[PDB]
């Protein structure tokens, strides 16, 4: 559903801007992809150093169009796995970071918008492939939760 996407999403942003949100915190699913996705993460701003300065990321729409660009790349082949959709996370970690920086008037609340065009974009394109196997409770935590 959504709603759960939207707030791996959200929980994903704030981990990255150091902001987790006040409370009981996040669930195990959360907790266990912020772990995996960040270790892609970082690896992946390592790799692209040099490209990662490539542009400017001053507004949402940047970010939402380098997005689009970057998913079409991704998943061009047609090939949904968990690999990639923890890819999608570690991309927007990168964005977030880019925007904190580079955002024209930054708006603390820019991590809502970028949420929802990513949940949009996993419950569009890999939704059905997520529930099929297993959802995040049944498929992607079963795979990846600590050994
Ligand atoms: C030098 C690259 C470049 O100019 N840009 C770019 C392009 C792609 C990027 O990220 C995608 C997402 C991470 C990486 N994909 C994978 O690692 N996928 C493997 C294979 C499938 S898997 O098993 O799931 C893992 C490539 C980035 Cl971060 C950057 C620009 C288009 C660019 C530059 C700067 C920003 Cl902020 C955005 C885009």
């Amino acid at each position: 559903e959504f709603g759960y996407i939207y707030r791996l999403a959200q929980d994903y942003l704030q981990c990255v801007l150091q902001i987790p949100q006040p409370g009981s915190g996040p669930s195990k699913t959360s907790r266990v992809l912020q772990n995996v996705a960040f270790s892609v993460q970082k690896e992946v701003e390592k790799n692209l150093k040099s490209c990662l300065d490539n542009v400017n990321v001053v507004s949402v729409d940047t970010a939402r169009t380098l997005f689009n660009q970057v998913m079409e790349k991704e998943f061009e082949d047609g090939i949904i796995n968990w690999g990639r959709i923890v890819t999608i996370f570690a991309f927007e970690g990168i964005l977030i970071k880019k925007l904190l920086r580079q955002q024209i008037a930054p708006d603390v609340d820019t991590y809502k918008e970028i949420s929802y065009f990513v949940a949009e974009f996993i419950m569009n394109n890999t939704g059905e492939w997520i529930r099929q196997n297993g959802g995040w409770e049944n498929g992607f935590v079963k795979k990846f939760e600590p050994k």
